[PDB]
């Protein structure tokens, strides 16, 4: 649910600033739910999770 609204937008490009301005000032916060979204669909990192959801890896838009 929270992992999949940031994991949502985090696909679509939000790093942590816009995800604390999109969810709110909470960079931290985030960085507790990055770590359980990684250990979801079992990854790494937000940004290599990132492309987990993206199932791509371009990095154009």
């Amino acid at each position: 649910l929270r992992e999949r609204q940031v994991l949502k937008l985090i696909d679509e490009g939000y790093t942590n600033h816009g995800i604390s301005e999109k969810l709110h000032i909470s960079i931290k916060t985030v960085e507790t739910h990055r770590m359980n979204m990684m250990r979801k669909l079992q990854v790494h990192k937000v940004t290599e999770l990132l492309n987990c959801a993206r199932r791509m890896r371009l990095i154009e838009y």
